[PDB]
């Protein structure tokens, strides 16, 4: 019947009904999954938007900053689906840099003390993530983060870019430590999608001009507006079908970063 | 089934320890309706293929045949009935003489054997999706299998050479699926104890490769966050059947590693 | 000399097993002209570098300072005199604390720590640049060291990350330094038995990582197709001299690999 | 004084006064090198051109095709060098790909005859000059090939990409043998030049645009014009200012290759 057929998956992120992870959500009840969802500092309104989804959902607050949360995790999620159940996925959509570190803000004007804030949402929480959950993980489970391919520099992700660096590092650790407990960790590279965190002049023109540019460079096309096809890859790395994936990449991006033009 | 309802040709068995087999074995158990192609050894490849989990027609194709290719698209539909389309397409086709690997050097590999061996190995690849192209879904899918050669190593020598021109040849074929809606892969396997495998290690292209292969092998798993079993191409298989599903539907022209995680650790 | 009349800063020495102690020596023997800035053990730093080949000016940065930094260009001016400007910058600068390496598990390292060990590690070479770029000249370089953090690998764990980050700074930096004429890169040298280096492999940050370490040093020469000698950085120190010279103008924003090709090979 | 002062070096593919092989040596020999100059096919013509160099250097026939030519080689190069005196330089600067498997014509009607032709020239011949010429090669060698960045696809390079994409591959092996008579070998990936070689509708104004592109891409900027930054990086290599470098790809390309946008 469905991909994740009676999986137990955490899945955080969510802040609003166009959050990549508001969609990971909807296609993983979509396909069977039973979900615990965590959101950060609006809660009121993540419940609002969490309402939306196929079906109701616990929601636990974590902010990745908080080390009371993160200790108090495992054990609020055990509450959630029942002592004797563990959960068989996990998902990271956690990103944020302050505005010094993007746009049209010099490089070099970003003070270190908002890079370290967007370095350890970003890319730190990823292992921190794992740590506080792991121990109530089954074997065969999986943990996957989001990410944006940062392999060669680009205009406005600025210092985002140095902290996706940063987590496909911190990724390929996470997966030495998962593996002894026989779960994989992965990273989904997603192409540009209009979320409302595309906030970070002529913006809409530009911005549609990323859209035009990376579906002509995407040999299978893509479309900014449509969060469908990185979510229904999230949730391949979160089924059994990639048992053999671990520490890597999988780039849900029209595959644009194979081409040059 | 992962892929109920699906039409897919799998190239490339030749024995039960194939590849390719298990693949076929795997998409069978998804509800994958199947087109098999073999080349040369078509009795062996006959009563090999009757141990899968159903009956598939066995067509015979040798890359290198331009009739054969020519042809393969009419044969196919004659296969499936007319009005029918693939959805999707394994290759799973590897070959280079053995001058070009082992304990033979680098450098006394004649191009008449490399040029064979990359015919075969990675333009057949190219060859194939024109071949087949005209006659897929859009939404449909074509993989190949790859061994990651992005760094050398002892004895796959002009294989390794192969590979990486698979590579480059996969980017360009995405280009060309990509206007028939069809998205085109590679999954990197790690190394797998088909027959060749462990002659290989027994030190059938000399026993300095064997024993470099042998520990090749053993350091794979080591490095493998998730560990490695060479004795089971099942984690490839499911690999190649989650690229042929509709669960990865904007991934193309790339490289998909079902190989431990070994190649994200140095050590 | 390959340097002659280059003024080129350097730091990161700290004793004459610092690899920058000799990127500093070879860059004399060549003609360049030194500023050198030490962190905190000044005193240790004076003599030290009072056996390299020449008497160069020693000025004291913290790079975690920002009344270092932003004295840094004018405290360089004084040094070489007014009018003049650096042709080259060399950051030789790294630290992670001991919770972010080791046997000390992963998870285990609080973000302070390994916070501190992007600043100094990663961040560091867009200060120093952003310090240093007012007063460099057009065909200008910036040079960064690099350990290869593209696999995972033991013990090195937060440090592989904030390598990690560091490479994507220095593409960033390019961006930068072009508009001045100044070309940015990283030298990813093979491991070098530094002190600290040969504690590691004494059991210093324990036991399991000592003994992983050791393997990785001898599988690093035996990976090397032209070897590598760990006790010898002088490769390294002409491999930043090379690009501190005008003999690369085209390359930026990249990584030079000084490992005896080792990362280029499996095994 | 020079940097490769008293240095024995071969240049092969030297055909017009633009070729990037020319440039190499013009600068080799600006920096001290005493060359051996191969050329393939019209002999005449390229004796014509490389009077034009700095300083005379004998001239000797090469196609890499003829293995009559490869066996030959080493011996013909010794009596151009005397008895005695080894290389200390190889500069392979070879590439061909009929038109089959270029530009405008689809990817897919390339015979493999064509293809197979260019991977010989392109590819395998770096291990066949290599093969030639390391037993007369000094130790602290470097042999050095030109290559163009083929890590993603792109338009009308086509086969050619194929042809590189080998070639790295045969670099990182030519290097394991190599390495044996303590010789580098690598491989400079230039940005586009404007040789005669650019030949492979609106060509005029796309190749502008090429270069208004890459010049944009690069952060250190590019000039199609000038093959000189290519050579000083090939001699660069040649020199013995990189002795700990092998089986590589040094860019010298304006650093675009590192640049999304
Ligand atoms: N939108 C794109 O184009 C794109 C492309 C590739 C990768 N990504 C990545 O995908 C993920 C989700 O981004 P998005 O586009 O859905 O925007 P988003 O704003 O909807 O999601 C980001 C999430 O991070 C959460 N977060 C921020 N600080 C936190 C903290 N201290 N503790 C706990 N949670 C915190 C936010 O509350 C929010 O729900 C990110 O990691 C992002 O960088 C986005
Ligand atoms: N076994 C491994 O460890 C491993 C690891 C990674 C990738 N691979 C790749 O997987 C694929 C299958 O190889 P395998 O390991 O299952 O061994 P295999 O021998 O069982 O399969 C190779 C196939 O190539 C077919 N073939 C050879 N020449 C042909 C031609 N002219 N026309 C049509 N088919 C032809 C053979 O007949 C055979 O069925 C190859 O591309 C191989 O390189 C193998
Ligand atoms: N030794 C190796 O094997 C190896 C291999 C590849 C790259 N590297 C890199 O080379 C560089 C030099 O390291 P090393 O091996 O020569 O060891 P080292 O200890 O001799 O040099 C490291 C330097 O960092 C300086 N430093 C630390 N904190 C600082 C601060 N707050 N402000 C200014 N300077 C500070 C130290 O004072 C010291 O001089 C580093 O970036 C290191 O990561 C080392
Ligand atoms: N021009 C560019 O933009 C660019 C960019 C990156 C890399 N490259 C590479 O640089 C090298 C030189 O190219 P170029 O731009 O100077 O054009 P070119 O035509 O001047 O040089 C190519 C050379 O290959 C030689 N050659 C072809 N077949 C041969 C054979 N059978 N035997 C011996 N020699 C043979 C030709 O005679 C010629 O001298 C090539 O490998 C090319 O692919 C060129
Ligand atoms: C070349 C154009 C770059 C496109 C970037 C795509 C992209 C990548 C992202 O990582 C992203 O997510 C954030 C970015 C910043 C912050 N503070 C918070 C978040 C959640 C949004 N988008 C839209
Ligand atoms: C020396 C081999 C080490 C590589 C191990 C993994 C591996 C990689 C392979 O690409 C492979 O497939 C072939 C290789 C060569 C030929 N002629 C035919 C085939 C089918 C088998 N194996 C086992
Ligand atoms: C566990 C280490 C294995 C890596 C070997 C190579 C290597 C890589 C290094 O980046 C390195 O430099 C440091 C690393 C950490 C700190 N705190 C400070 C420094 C200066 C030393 N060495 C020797
Ligand atoms: C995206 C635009 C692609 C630019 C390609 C640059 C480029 C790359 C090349 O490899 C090249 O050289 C040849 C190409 C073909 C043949 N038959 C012979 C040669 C010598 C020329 N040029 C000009
Ligand atoms: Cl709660
Ligand atoms: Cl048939
Ligand atoms: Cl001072
Ligand atoms: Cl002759």
């Amino acid at each position: 019947t469905g991909l994740l057929d009676g999986k137990r998956i955490l899945v955080s992120g969510i802040i609003t009904d166009s959050s990549i992870a508001f969609h990971i959500a909807r296609v993983a009840q979509e396909q069977g999954a039973q979900l615990v969802l965590t959101g950060f500092d609006r809660l009121r309104l993540i419940q609002r938007i969490t309402d939306r989804l196929p079906a109701k959902a616990p929601l636990l607050e974590l902010d990745v900053q908080n080390e009371e949360h993160l200790a108090s995790l495992a054990g609020r999620v055990t509450e959630a689906i029942g002592a004797g159940n563990k959960l068989d996925g996990v998902v990271h959509s956690i990103g944020f840099m302050p505005q010094t570190g993007m746009g049209i803000n010099p490089f070099f004007d970003a003070p270190y003390a908002d890079v370290s804030k967007g370095i350890h949402i970003s890319a730190y929480s990823y292992a921190s993530m794992a740590k506080a959950l792991l121990p109530i993980m089954n074997p065969g489970g999986s943990i996957v983060g989001m990410d944006f391919d940062p392999s060669r520099a680009m205009p406005a992700y600025n210092w985002m870019t140095v902290a996706k660096s940063a987590l496909e590092s911190v990724n390929r650790f996470v997966a030495r430590e998962a593996g002894k407990y026989g779960v994989r960790s992965n990273l989904v590279a997603a192409g540009p999608i209009r979320t409302l965190a595309m906030s970070a002049e002529e913006a809409g023109a530009q911005i549609q001009l990323l859209e035009e540019g990376w579906d002509q460079r995407a040999p299978i096309g893509w479309n900014m507006k449509d969060a469908t096809p990185v979510a229904k890859t999230v949730c391949a790395l979160l089924s059994d079908w990639l048992p053999a994936t671990t520490g890597d990449i999988i780039y849900a991006d029209g595959g644009a970063h194979t081409q040059l033009l």
